[PDB]
């Protein structure tokens, strides 16, 4: 079975019985992919335990699996562990169910609805600047994840559900406290290690009602959503929560609604707050880029003018800065599609069962497509070098019918935060700042030490 790639004539490292290549993950699965790419070329194969995985790096091959063959062969992401009713969450859902969730939820983030969100978000950007000023009035080291997390939770909850939970004025906010415990995947956790390696365990666990997400956290998020939806129905603006009630009056069940809500809560909070922290980390450590960003905001928005939808969009360098951070810190380190039948794509035979894997981290740092791939140089994303960058090599939000539904939301939300912040403050590194930033070898894209900076006024 570990002789799949040999028989197919596909290069790749040599697997150990049972574990496969899993122990090559010890120095992070990102440096695993990079090392394999450099060594094997555009295509290689490996085994997450028994699960065979095919890694692809040729752009057209990527376009085929991501776009052309989505509905026909590559509809689904890897099955990953015991998930319970969260098996209905759009990102985890398969086939027909993903299909009907995708068109139910996709109208969430249209131009019109995105434009209506600005006033709401600008309000939380004002509380954010007020909070950062306190940390600036003292010169106290600030954990970026804390402050930007509270902001992001406030934005997603308000824009998604129409509710103010005032997380920004509330240190011990149940919403933040629970959500950051929601997923804590670790290769060092025998639980996550075991199901990562030996997937035959999973169906046993689903019976036992065991789940990758902690019970206390899903219960809390379940009753919080029950509450918020009960509110909406008792009141006498169409958002994500309203759309899902419309489909209740096939055939969306209550549990399926909470699933979608937990996904949206998690992305809004965790991904948004993380990307903001990496962006600010790179500004602090690149003082002139911070300076140059500060001057666009001034040129476009003079006399501390409030950002609007179109002012955000006119801002080229702020955009350059964000793309450059996503290039260095892609939240999804790999994109994955399960191959659900035998197919030949770009004169290459892929069998049913294999996980087709696109190593975004590696491709974002390939010396082939990027000169000085390892540094922070926003210029590489200029109006001029715009059709240099291949859309299938640079995939921070993925591609095709299963790309990020919240992409323009998160881009707008982050830029609105960045604009408010940078028109008031300056971020400098301290002794408490880890330079260079090392990433955790554990799970998601997170720093090994939390991002800690000082905040100066203007
Ligand atoms: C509530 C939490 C559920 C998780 C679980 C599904 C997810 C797949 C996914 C990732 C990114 C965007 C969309 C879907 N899984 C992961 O996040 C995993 N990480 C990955 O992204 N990988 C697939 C890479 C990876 C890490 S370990 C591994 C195997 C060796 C087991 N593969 C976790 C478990 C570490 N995802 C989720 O809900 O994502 C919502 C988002 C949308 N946009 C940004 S976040
Ligand atoms: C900077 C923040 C974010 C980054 C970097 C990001 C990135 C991604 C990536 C790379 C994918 C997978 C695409 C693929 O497989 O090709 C994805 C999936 C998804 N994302 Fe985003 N995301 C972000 C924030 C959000 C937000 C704010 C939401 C909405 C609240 C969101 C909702 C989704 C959903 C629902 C999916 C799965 C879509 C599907 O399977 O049909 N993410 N995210």
């Amino acid at each position: 079975s570990h002789g799949l790639f040999k028989k197919l004539g596909i290069p790749g490292p040599t697997p150990l019985p049972f574990l496969g290549n899993i122990l090559s993950y010890h120095k992070g699965f990102c440096m695993f992919d990079m090392e394999c790419h450099k060594k094997y070329g555009k295509v290689w194969g490996f085994y997450d335990g028994q699960q065979p995985v095919l890694a692809i790096t040729d752009p057209d091959m990527i376009k085929t699996v991501l776009v052309k063959e989505c509905y026909s062969v590559f509809t689904n992401r890897r099955p990953f562990g015991p998930v319970g009713f969260m098996k209905s969450a759009i990102s985890i859902a398969e086939d027909e169910e993903w299909k009907r969730l995708r068109s139910l939820l996709s109208p969430t983030f249209t131009s019109g609805k995105l434009k209506e969100m600005v006033p709401i978000i600008a309000q939380y950007g004002d509380v954010l600047v007020r909070n950062l000023r306190r940390e600036a009035e003292t010169g106290k080291p600030v954990t970026l994840k804390d402050v930007f997390g509270a902001y992001s939770m406030d934005v997603i909850t308000s824009t998604s559900f129409g509710v103010n939970i005032d997380s920004l004025n509330n240190p011990q906010d149940p919403f933040v406290e629970n959500t950051k415990k929601l997923l804590r995947f670790d290769f060092l956790d025998p639980f996550f290690l075991s199901i990562t390696v030996f997937p035959f365990l999973i169906p046993i666990l689903e019976v036992l009602n065991i789940c990758v997400f902690p019970r206390e956290v899903t219960n809390f998020l379940r009753k919080s959503v029950k509450r918020m939806k009960e509110s909406r129905l008792e009141d006498t603006r169409v958002d994500f929560l309203q759309l899902m009630i419309d489909s209740q009056n096939k055939a969306l069940s209550d549990l399926e609604l909470v699933a979608q809500s937990i996904i949206f809560i998690f992305a809004g909070y965790e991904t948004t707050s993380s990307v903001l922290s990496f962006i600010m980390y790179e500004l602090a450590t690149h003082p002139d880029v911070q300076q140059k960003l500060q001057e666009e905001i001034d040129a476009v928005l003079p006399n501390k003018a409030p950002p609007t939808y179109d002012t955000v969009l006119q801002m080229e360098y702020l955009d350059m800065v964000v793309n450059e951070t996503l290039r260095l810190f892609p939240i999804a380190m790999r994109l994955e599609r399960v191959c659900k039948k035998d197919v030949e794509i770009n004169g290459m035979f892929i069998p049913k069962g294999v996980v087709v894997m696109i190593p975004s981290y590696a491709l974002h740092r390939d010396p082939k497509y990027w000169t000085e791939p390892e540094k922070f140089l926003p210029e590489r994303f200029s109006k001029k070098n715009k059709d240099n960058i291949d859309p299938y090599i640079y995939t921070p939000f993925g591609s095709g019918p299963r790309n990020c539904i919240g992409m323009r939301f998160a881009l707008m939300n982050m830029k609105l935060a960045l604009i408010r912040v940078l028109q008031n403050f300056s971020f400098k590194p301290c002794k408490e700042t880890q330079i260079p930033l090392k990433l955790s070898l554990g799970g998601l894209l997170q720093p090994e030490k939390p991002v800690v900076l000082k905040v100066e006024s203007r």
